[PDB]
């Protein structure tokens, strides 16, 4: 099984952590979704701290 895949796991969980960061882009909390698996979406967020601020 494991269908649940999507990635859409650490989506909110980690946008959660952002929305609060005072970072609201969307090409981050947007192309979150995008990434491919849960290390995809944490690994988008860590690179906001440097492909944006």
């Amino acid at each position: 099984t494991i269908d649940q895949w999507l990635l859409k796991n650490a989506k909110e969980d980690a946008i959660a952590e952002l929305k609060k960061a005072g970072i609201t882009s969307d090409f981050y909390f947007n192309a979150i979704n995008k990434a491919k698996t849960v290390e995809e979406v944490n690994a988008l967020k860590n690179e906001i701290l440097k492909a944006h601020a």
